[PDB]
């Protein structure tokens, strides 16, 4: 396939809508959009999926804030993130893999979206009477997602306890480099170029359009299929994008116009 | 890199040692020897490797029938078959992909080998309750491979469902023009030119040495980076490999005069 664009959104800060406004050869330059993101939270033995209320205003107007991306043919995941409470992916134990894995696969049908994202930061393992090490739950929690949802995405965002999911990474779509606006030429938890994006963007702190091109271009000669984007907010950034769509696909990206506010 | 010589031995028939007696500018002529073949079988749910008779003697007795190729600077991978079970590469679930590829790397790390050689032929897929088409497990398989057996090369002979291979061709080190002595100047699953053997020799229905000479002279040419050769035999068939060393090496190659017979 075509390498694909994946954007991480903050949802505190900024309606996802925006990620619609991004043309490339008459379909939306992005192709994943991530709702980041819903928590995992430790709470006495159980393992729970927490929404803070941005999160949980955008599942509850999904007619409103999640649908116009999917009816331009976007992915829209929901994104996972720790949560500070010692719980985290990697440190549960059978019961809790199973209670959370079926909690995450009932919001992804409950609110219609396309899959998940993972991303194993801020659980600070230990805490709380958690175990502070890996109990192998990581890899478990991949597997049991597959097979509660299929025909939906998993994405993972290489930075954590990913090297545990190697023997698991035929069930991941795609990879994504944990640090900004630099490539490395390296995949994570063995997975192929095809599957893995090397250079993720911050499109806050954006970097020029002629740097843009440049790694884009390399990520497109050197064989891997995604670039990761993090940060989009609601001004034009289109400059930043349309160096990609030189660089990575010989292409042009341009702006609709539509500027989305958080009103909520 | 310059141009590498890869070849297969039947070895139900011919001794492999037979691969080191050929000598092109005092190196060995074989780059690559590819014992052919060991064996996927589907066994009720369980994907094994088997190795017949002739395969599984030449491995117990590594010492006398590998070593020495290696002692010259030769490799010698595994060659991997289907075997009418039903079940191949390309039919597997994750499970079955697991243990087929733990299988074989293991195998490859016991009898100390330098890689294996893939070809989808002869599985009968479909056979004994098994899928009648692709699960998409052949692309598992070699990223499987890949990372339990790094370092280690993987060559793929260009017959059967390798169109699915693309996105993990950085995992291959070389293709094989499936169809013999006449080149097919193209590549299969988007390999580039430097890592393609165009033109594949059998060495038992052997062409002229002048035609040997025509078509490796075009090979060098045009920017392939291998040559590949099925059936060397324990006759002395210099004739037609110093017609290839004329043509791509623009050398020569001699015989060192050891025939060695399969007496096993
Ligand atoms: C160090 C380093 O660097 N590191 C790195 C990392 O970082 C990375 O990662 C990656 O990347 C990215 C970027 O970086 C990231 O992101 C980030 O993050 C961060 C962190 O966060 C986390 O944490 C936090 C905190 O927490 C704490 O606190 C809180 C409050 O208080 C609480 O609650 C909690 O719980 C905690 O506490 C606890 O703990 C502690 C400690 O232990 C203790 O002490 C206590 O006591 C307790 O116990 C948090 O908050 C978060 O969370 C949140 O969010 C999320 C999303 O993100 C979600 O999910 C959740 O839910 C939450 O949300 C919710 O909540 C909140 C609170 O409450 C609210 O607010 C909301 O609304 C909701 O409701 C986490 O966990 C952070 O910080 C950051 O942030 C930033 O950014 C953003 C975006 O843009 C925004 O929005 C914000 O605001 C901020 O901002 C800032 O910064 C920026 C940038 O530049 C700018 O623009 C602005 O302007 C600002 O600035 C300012 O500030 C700063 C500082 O602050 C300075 O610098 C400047 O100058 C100025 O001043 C971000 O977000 C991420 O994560 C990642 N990614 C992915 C995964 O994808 C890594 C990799 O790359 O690497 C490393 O190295
Ligand atoms: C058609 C066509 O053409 N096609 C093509 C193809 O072929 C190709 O491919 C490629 O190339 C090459 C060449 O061609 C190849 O190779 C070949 O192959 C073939 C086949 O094989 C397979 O199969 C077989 C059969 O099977 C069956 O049977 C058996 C017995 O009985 C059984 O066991 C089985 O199971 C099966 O059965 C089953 O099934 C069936 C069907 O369905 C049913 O019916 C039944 O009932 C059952 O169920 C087999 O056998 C094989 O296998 C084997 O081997 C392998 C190696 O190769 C291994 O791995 C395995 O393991 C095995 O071994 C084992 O076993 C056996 C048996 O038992 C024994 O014996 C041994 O010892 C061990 O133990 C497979 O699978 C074949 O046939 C061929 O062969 C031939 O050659 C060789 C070499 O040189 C030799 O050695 C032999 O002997 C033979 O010989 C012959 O021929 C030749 C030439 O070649 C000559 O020289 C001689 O002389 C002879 O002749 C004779 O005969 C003929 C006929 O046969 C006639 O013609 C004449 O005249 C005379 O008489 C070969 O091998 C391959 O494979 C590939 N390559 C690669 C690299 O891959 C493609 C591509 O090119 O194309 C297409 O087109």
């Amino acid at each position: 396939t075509g390498i694909k664009n994946i954007v991480y959104i903050e949802v505190n800060d900024i309606n996802p809508l925006n990620a619609g406004s991004y043309i490339m050869d008459d379909a939306p330059f992005f192709d994943y959009v991530i709702l980041f993101a819903a928590n995992i939270r430790g709470v006495g033995s159980d393992a729970t999926l927490y929404n803070n209320p941005n999160v949980q205003y955008i599942l509850d107007h999904k007619d409103t804030l999640i649908k116009p991306l999917q009816d331009k043919g976007i992915k829209v995941l929901l994104g996972l993130l720790g949560d500070h409470t010692g719980l985290g992916f990697a440190n549960m134990n059978s019961a809790q893999t199973e209670q959370f894995a079926t909690a995450v696969a009932n919001a992804v049908s409950q609110y219609g979206l396309d899959g998940v994202d993972f991303a194993d930061a801020w659980a600070e393992y230990g805490r709380n009477g958690y175990p502070s090490g890996s109990t192998g739950s990581f890899s478990n929690l991949i597997t049991a997602l597959h097979n509660k949802m299929p025909g939906k995405t998993i994405t993972v965002f290489n930075y954590g306890y990913t090297s545990e999911l190697t023997g698991v990474n035929s069930y991941i779509d795609y990879g994504i480099y944990a640090f900004f606006n630099s490539p490395s030429w390296s995949t994570g938890f063995g997975m192929p170029n095809s599957k893995f994006a090397p250079y993720t963007i911050n499109l806050n702190s954006a970097p020029s359009a002629a740097s843009a091109q440049l790694y884009s271009g390399q990520v497109a000669s050197k064989g891997y299929g995604a670039i990761g984007y993090y940060d989009l907010r609601a001004n034009n950034i289109v400059s930043v994008l349309n160096g990609v769509a030189k660089g990575a696909f010989k292409s042009t990206c341009t702006y609709d116009g539509n500027s989305y506010p958080k009103n909520y």
